[PDB]
């Protein structure tokens, strides 16, 4: 797949050897390439250059630290390249450096292959690599970019990476689930790889702690800052702008806020400090930033501005809160947000240069807090704020919200400017408010469900998930992973022996949490894929109805319209999504009568979209369909087949099913036990269902357990995608004890028959995966697939 550059063998010669030193030598006659190098020895990096190439060379492990923009990503990569170059032993370079997200590997392999006077790829250099798009650079001699599921993917077809010389794991402070995985992985290569060379990097960062985690491996700090960047706290942008407003951490706050109010009169204007005394802490204040702006672009010099917010709702605000203003309708401003849920293409777009007299406004997520460099950015704009799930072992709940920063995030924000030139930050906190932030953000693998934890461990045949968790740096509580083995026998990504079935395997492969992997899977083999894709899209990220201030009963029965006759939370996003697009081929002005009439968010329609193309890809990528459209022809004979789509989404939320009785409706859902259906959903207010079964995707617990999105299922999609199946009694059959429905003893010998098919299916599938031809009809996985659907359509 993605392991072109992997599966090379690394065969460096001394021929070759001696045309990388001869290219290098004229190098240095090329205009072009002794202007870049006049750049390159302004960084404080460039002076540490015989030091940190001396180290590397002596050790396996080292552990590089430096200040923001110092130039670790782009220069320790060609440092080590340069001096085998210098020594007559290029070829032998194989330079693999991980960053931690793709709009990071594109952009910086770039960077570095216009350093080098090079275009990135084209058996050059310098190239990068990620999911579904590779710049390749050359065999020998080379570095390559890529992002950590990149590595990831490599340890399943090169569990040694064989032919990599050099491994640079950069940003190692973002302790995310899989770039832990990676360290730990990367830790026990160490004795079988002796000849590997590893790189730690990270500009905000506990240093000895990874140094100790690696056997005490030595560390090098690279002093010095490339340009000063001015800091400015709450009541420094209050005082500045003359702005006007139109657990136990927290109690030591409200504990201090009386004296630091005092403390503070005597250093501000009374103004001010009853501004602080009024500031919200519990959203980011979108005025006081449209504020700043307004601010900046009038009265301080010219220079991009860069805005850091939690989310995209808070983007899309802010967007809309410049462009309803006169001076940001004109073409001196180009306002550009950034966000990972857009397609590649757009996020590249916020490091082209801007015309002299236009100001380039960014407005991103924590997306742009590491490793990139903008050019023109001058004026940083920290919100303060930062999106964090956390997990709680007492329900299968996780939640996503808007945490305080830590300093580590404010230090990597401040640090996107005075890159290139001078610049300020304006962090969104006041001064009380930085003295009880947190050094770092708790570690990913602490705080969320470890699904895919167990899917990674399992894949790369790491083990038993007892034994690498005790290697990981920072190990998860027990009762959180066995409650993600318990989750992931439910879906039957593993069996009752903790191994992985053979949907499992496909399931690993996707880069998504397997409730939704399951489910555009199945929506893949059941070619029903652009209704699913919109039904995954929006149980990710969010639904697009909104709720005006009201008067939410007409917004309700527009909801109910777009359900038909459905019950169906899920078939309604469905409805709207089809409507919206249709609504666009009319028009402008009358996609916004839809939007409107039926309150619905544009916004967050083509956000979702965005996602659905990303999926196609997953799916492509994993051989499941042979083109990126979601509408393909060739995966979308089924998608009008409300029962099929229905047996796909139970295909993904189940074990999340609830029970109908009547006579008065009544909801159960055997973990929580009676609950209630929330009044956003379509199936509030109804008693008439044609089956006393749901599958939901969210559950609120507010004293009351509400099902926020659901709708009703046959007990045969639950028979087929469900657990253990037993006949009881006097005809009945059962699914995971509590699903009971009346039905013939023969039909459950049928599904646990056509179960195992549908492993042959998938087991076939592992080896080289290819799309169901939905065409041949006379086929073995079509005539599988064909009896499923069958039985879902029937009794
Ligand atoms: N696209 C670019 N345009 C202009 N200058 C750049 C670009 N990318 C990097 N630089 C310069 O090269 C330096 C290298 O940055 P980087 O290697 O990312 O440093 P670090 O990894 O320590 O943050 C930056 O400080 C910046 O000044
Ligand atoms: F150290 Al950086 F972006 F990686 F400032």
């Amino acid at each position: 797949r993605d392991s072109e550059y992997l599966l090379q063998e690394n065969e460096p010669d001394a021929t070759l050897d001696q045309q990388l030193l001869e290219d290098l030598q004229k190098k240095k006659t090329d205009l072009r390439y002794i202007e870049m190098q006049r750049f390159r020895e302004k960084l404080p990096s460039y002076g540490m250059q015989k030091e940190l190439v001396n180290m590397i060379d002596n050790h396996q492990v080292t552990v590089i630290s430096g200040e923001t923009g110092c130039g670790k990503t782009t220069q320790v990569t060609q440092f080590i390249l340069d001096n085998y170059i210098e020594r007559g032993k290029g070829s032998a370079c194989r330079i693999v450096c991980t960053q931690p997200r793709r709009i990071s590997a594109i952009s910086v392999a770039e960077r570095v292959a216009a350093e080098r006077a090079e275009s990135c790829g084209n058996g050059n250099s310098t190239g990068y690599q990620i999911r579904l798009q590779s710049r390749l650079p050359r065999k020998q001699g080379s570095i390559l970019y890529c992002t950590t599921g990149i590595i990831l993917q490599w340890l399943q077809s090169d569990p040694h990476l064989s032919s990599v010389s050099h491994i640079v794991l950069d940003e190692i402070h973002e302790r995310n689930l899989q770039s832990d995985v990676l360290m730990t992985v990367v830790k026990d290569l160490l004795s079988y790889r002796p000849d590997l060379k590893v790189v730690l990097m990270s500009a905000t960062l506990n240093a000895e702690k990874f140094s100790e985690y690696f056997g005490n491996c030595p560390m090098i700090h690279i002093p010095g800052f490339t340009f000063p960047v001015v800091e400015y706290l709450l009541e420094d942008i209050i005082e500045k702008i003359r702005y006007v407003p139109e657990y136990y951490y927290e109690a030591i706050y409200k504990e201090r806020w009386p004296g630091y109010l005092r403390e503070l009169r005597q250093r501000y204007s009374a103004s001010t400090v009853d501004v602080v005394e009024m500031m919200d802490d519990e959203k980011v204040d979108l005025n006081l930033i449209a504020a700043l702006i307004r601010y900046i672009v009038l009265e301080e010099e010219d220079g991009a501005i860069l805005v850091f917010l939690p989310g995209w709702d808070n983007i899309s605000t802010l967007h809309d809160l410049l462009m309803s203003q006169v001076m940001f309708k004109s073409d001196k401003f180009i306002i550009i947000p950034l966000h990972s849920l857009m397609p590649t293409v757009n996020q590249t777009q916020v490091f082209k240069r801007t015309p002299p007299g236009v100001r380039k406004i960014v407005i991103a997520t924590n997306i742009a807090e590491t490793s990139i460099t903008i050019d023109d950015v001058v004026y940083v704009i920290d919100g303060g704020k930062i999106k964090e799930t956390h997990f709680d072992t007492q329900n299968n709940i996780s939640t996503m919200s808007a945490e305080w920063v830590s300093k580590a995030n404010a230090k990597q924000r401040k640090g996107r400017a005075g890159r290139v030139q001078p610049g300020h930050c304006y962090h969104l906190y006041n001064s009380l408010r930085a003295s009880l932030l947190d050094d770092y953000q708790l570690p990913e693998i602490l705080r969320t469900p470890l699904e895919e934890l167990c899917l990674q461990i399992k894949i790369l045949r790491l083990g038993g998930i007892a034994h690498f968790l005790s290697r990981l740096m920072d190990p998860p509580s027990n009762e959180a992973v066995l409650l993600s083995i318990k989750h992931l026998m439910e879906l039957n990504a593993l069996d009752k022996q903790e191994e992985l079935t053979p949907l499992g395997v496909h399931l690993a492969r996707l880069p998504v949490e397997p409730h939704i992997g399951k489910m555009i899977l199945f929506g893949a083999l059941f070619c029903c894929l652009d209704p699913v894709l919109t039904i995954a899209a929006s149980l990710s990220f969010k639904d697009p109805f909104v709720i005006p201030l009201g008067k939410e009963k007409v917004a309700d029965a527009r909801r109910k319209e777009l359900a038909k006759d459905t019950k169906s939370d899920h078939l309604t996003v469905v409805n709207a999504f089809k409507g919206w697009e249709k609504a666009k081929q009319r028009g402008f002005r009358y996609e916004k009568d839809y939007c409107w009439e039926y309150f619905l968010s544009s916004n967050t329609l083509q956000m979702l979209h965005n996602m659905k193309g990303q999926f196609a890809e997953h799916l492509l990528g994993a051989g499941f369909v042979s083109s990126r459209n979601p509408q393909d022809p060739e995966s979308n004979i089924n998608s009008d087949n409300e029962k099929i789509i229905k047996a796909v989404i139970c295909a993904g939320l189940y074990p999340k099913v609830a029970k109908i009785r009547l006579n008065m409706v009544k909801v159960y859902t055997k973990t929580d036990g009676v609950v209630a259906i929330h009044p956003k959903s379509v199936n509030v207010e109804q008693t008439e269902f044609n089956y006393n079964w749901l599958i939901y995707h969210l559950k609120m617990r507010t004293s009351s357990i509400y099902l926020y999105d659901c709708t009703e299922v046959s007990p045969y999609c639950l028979l087929f995608f469900g657990g253990d199946i037993s006949i009881q009694k006097q005809e009945t059959i059962a699914v995971d004890e509590w699903i009971i429905f009346q039905s013939p003893a023969r039909i459950a010998h049928l599904v646990k028959e056509l179960r195992k098919e549908l492993d042959i299916l998938l087991q076939e599938k592992i080896e080289s995966p290819h799309p169901v031809d939905w065409k041949d009809t006379k086929s073995r996985d079509c005539a599988v697939l064909s009896a499923i659907i069958d039985l879902i359509k029937t009794q």
